[PDB]
């Protein structure tokens, strides 16, 4: 029963850590209390992080998400809900970042990251930094400036990870 066992992270700030890792691989190893999903308002886990997380739960996440939506209706942009982490985590925090590609207000990225503050420790991706079309360096900046609790960020792409760490360490 070994919980929140993070290793090989670069410490960016007092509370923000980052690693070049697949968030699904990281969840299986770490067994975190909370894994964050980069969700849409309907919790349709069709691609990117949401897809990878759902497939790794063998579609238990999509079945549970469908029931949540049938009961409660869609999330707000910048909103969240806590559901089961299934085989990956105790809990999955489904957070909806703004879709900048549809012209959703980038300020809602701050609302989205404020959800992290309700949890002492999280494994998370960068919000809105996939098909939602926010600049990943911007997403990391809003995360660092907003989240006060312990966040371990998993960035899959080595090239993106390299840019993020460079940009961050160079200008502080």
């Amino acid at each position: 029963h070994m919980v929140n066992s993070f290793s090989g992270y670069l410490k960016l700030t007092d509370n923000v850590y980052i690693k070049n890792a697949d968030i699904v691989e990281e969840a299986k190893k770490v067994k975190p209390t909370v894994v964050v999903n980069a969700a849409n308002v309907y919790l349709k886990h069709g691609g990117g992080v949401a897809g990878a997380l759902n497939k790794a739960t063998n579609n238990a996440m999509q079945v549970e998400s469908d029931d949540y939506i049938a009961t409660n209706g869609p999330l707000k942009v910048g909103g969240s809900c806590v559901l089961s982490g299934h085989n990956l985590a105790k809990h999955c925090l489904h957070v909806v970042g703004p879709n900048v590609n549809k012209g959703e207000d980038i300020q809602l990225l701050k609302s989205a990251y404020e959800n992290f503050n309700q949890h002492e420790v999280l494994l998370a991706p960068l919000l809105s930094a996939g098909i939602f079309g926010a600049d990943p360096i911007h997403s990391l900046r809003v995360c660092v400036d907003t989240v006060r609790t312990n966040v371990y960020l998993a960035v899959f792409d080595k090239n993106l990870y390299d840019k993020l760490v460079s940009s961050f360490l160079e200008m502080k």
